[PDB]
């Protein structure tokens, strides 16, 4: 058993981390499409391109199912990666919406993601046909214009009551599509009060239970398509200790 | 006295709002270069040819001095722009630099900057001969990446002392030369502990006193180079209100 994830940053080192802790003997190999990371903007036909591309080379990497931890490709992607990959394939929206479903208790959740998954509707079709209201509100594009410490303080406790207002006391359950600054879980979680936040990795990890078999040699190999800047840091404080990574199309 | 202030984003309304609170009756002109934003990577002499055409633009606007409040344009176009418009040209570096030279006590004072101004040296410099032990770095590029959401709790607070290493406990002075997530101004603050950050809006503003004719009819005028997502909302959140800005070469 083999786990191909594949991730545009480093994001997806999270359900990696989960997934490995859970399954102990499996062996992992991980893509992260750093070369193109800024996806969420991306149109539909391009987020399918992206993610046929990078399914594609952990397929030929041998690997038995493909996890997709970005909720813009597993928004857009999913049934044609199934159809062009000949294994199972699991993305980070369905877990997260079984998952608010069961926690919820008023049935009224709500979803912050990006702008481009925000639009596909995915999620807020999954979360009605489940029997409930879903609030969903796009993640702010911030850190290109402005840089966010301008958004430090007052204008910030602003910026959050603006975004999360019809959430405002009306939901109980939220999916943490994509947390940007300054809407980070804890500036959320204050205004909004102390909500049920979906943990959209322990989630999906869980979720390949029936299909994963714990085995294999437990190892790990680490692949991105743009060696970027602190790549190697981020890596390092996310796993705990420092994994050499190789480029994608690189020895091969 | 017309002022003409010109920034790569929204980050340029804060001296802004700082002139004119302190210059009542100054008009203005503000142009923001939305369409090319993320400046801090680009050339010496791509910073210089952006700068250049920003700042013919606000000259072409009629106004008297150009204002620079970029920390990148500051540091690699001053001397291009004086040389082709013949008006006084004030960037963000030099007032700075003479606070944190007057506000320090032991002159070993920091700089955290964007890469490229943190490599053009003009902070550094500046800071050396006016007697005192610079210790610079640069901002970490985060949100591209991995989203500033994971950079939440434990991994923050070991961001910030790695880079913030050297720094420690040796400076008395900073110049918050640009911040992004996770170092915000009170993540470092804290790390650091109480030190003199310096108002780098505060005094740019004020270092303009001698040159400016506080005159004129008051006026304010918002321009940017592309009407880009939230900008108009963020205007109102710096601003107070609600400006209606226009697009650079729309009436003209």
């Amino acid at each position: 058993m083999k786990i191909g994830i594949f991730d545009s940053g480093v994001g997806g080192l999270t359900v990696l981390k989960a997934i490995r802790n859970r399954y102990r003997k499996v062996d992992i190999v991980y893509l992260g499409d750093t070369a193109r990371v800024p996806y969420g903007i991306r149109s539909k036909d391009t987020i399918i391109r992206y993610s046929l591309e990078c399914a594609g080379f952990l397929k030929d990497k041998g690997v038995d199912i493909i996890v997709v931890a970005c909720n813009t490709a597993s928004a857009y992607a999913l049934e044609r990666l199934k159809k062009e990959i000949n294994v199972p394939v699991f993305g980070v929206i369905e877990p997260g919406v079984k998952e608010a479903l069961k926690k919820s208790r008023n049935k009224k959740i709500g979803v912050i993601g990006t702008p481009a998954t925000v639009k596909s509707g995915a999620y807020q079709r999954k979360l009605e046909e489940g029997g409930a209201d879903v609030f969903a509100k796009a993640c702010p594009l911030f850190a290109p214009l402005a840089e966010e410490g301008l958004l430090e303080g007052e204008i910030t406790r602003k910026v959050v009551e603006h975004y999360l207002k019809e959430f405002k006391g009306k939901i109980d359950t939220l999916i943490l599509g994509c947390t940007h600054y300054p809407l980070l879980k804890k500036e959320i979680k204050k205004f909004l009060g102390d909500a049920e936040v979906v943990d959209s990795s322990e989630a999906l990890s869980l979720s390949l239970h029936n299909f994963i078999k714990d085995d294999g040699s437990s190892s790990l190999e680490l692949f991105f398509t743009d060696l970027s800047p602190n790549l190697q840091f981020l890596i390092k404080l996310i796993l705990g200790r420092d994994y050499p990574v190789k480029l994608a199309e690189g020895v091969f």
